């Protein structure tokens, strides 16, 4: 198993000003881990559960 490419994103808090509890793909440890996102300004590498980062990263 490869990871899908946004998955390889680095994790990007973004340009805004407030923090919503997210998930990112660390795929060099292969572990969907918590951040928080600004709220904009971030790419594709997050996620709004840990389970969604698992299936769209891990292929769970």
């Amino acid at each position: 198993w490869q990871p899908p490419w946004y998955c390889k994103e680095p994790v990007r808090i973004g340009s805004c000003k407030k923090q919503f509890s997210s998930f990112y793909f660390k795929w060099t440890a292969k572990k969907c881990l918590p951040f928080l996102f600004s709220g904009c300004g971030g790419n594709a590498n997050r996620f709004q559960t840990i389970g969604e980062c698992r299936k769209k990263c891990l292929g769970k």
